[PDB]
């Protein structure tokens, strides 16, 4: 569950720049005009074709989600077995991977590979720090003060000396910190993030935002 509630609030951070919200993932980018949208925001570019403003049927559907995956690989974001049916017949799978391909390429592979390139840039900013995973690494929360005291010391000084034990509260308030003052959204909540259970993926995009 956590990584579509993740991606879900990535997509509606760029999704308030044209007064838009994804509530439901696998239904609200069916028609294309989301998802059109989204990628109008991150590539900062309009779309290469015009697309149906009304669609109200499903070809019309086929022919937005078309008009978009066609920008995407105008673009060269390589994409993964993804057709406009995936999208337009709400296939919750193909749609997360969606997401993933533009997390990973905006977000990440953007600013070797991603998940290396981000690794070395956590591992510089905290050398300190045996950092080698996007999961374990990162459950006791002290991580994240060191992360974000390391962007802006003094932001979470004393996460050193932070209770291993106590993990949401030490995630809670470096992330608190960390968009009070640095303006990085919680994409993924401090709950979800020092879950036992959270998928790399969601971390990633969380931490690329730094």
């Amino acid at each position: 569950k956590i990584q579509q509630n993740t991606f879900t609030r990535w997509c509606n951070e760029h999704l308030k720049c044209v007064s838009k919200r994804i509530a439901n993932l696998q239904t609200d980018l069916s028609d294309g005009l989301r998802l059109i949208a989204l990628l109008e925001v991150l590539s900062q570019k309009k779309m290469h074709r015009k697309h149906n403003q009304r669609p109200t049927f499903r070809q019309m559907q086929l022919e937005n989600v078309s008009v978009a995956l066609e920008f995407l690989d105008r673009e060269s974001i390589k994409l993964v077995s993804i057709d406009s049916k995936a999208i337009v017949d709400g296939n919750l799978k193909l749609i997360l991977g969606l997401i993933w391909t533009l997390i990973l390429h905006y977000s990440i592979s953007m600013p070797q590979t991603p998940k290396q390139r981000l690794l070395g840039w956590i591992q510089n900013k905290l050398p300190q720090l045996p950092i080698t995973n996007f999961s374990r690494d990162w459950q006791s929360g002290r991580a994240l003060g060191a992360l974000v005291d390391s962007c802006a010391p003094g932001l979470c000084p004393d996460w050193d000396s932070w209770d291993a034990s106590k993990p949401v509260t030490n995630a809670r308030e470096a992330m608190q910190q960390a968009d009070d003052w640095l303006g990085i959204p919680q994409v993924i909540t401090p709950e979800e993030i020092v879950d036992p259970n959270v998928d790399e993926h969601s971390v990633m995009t969380y931490l690329s935002q730094f």
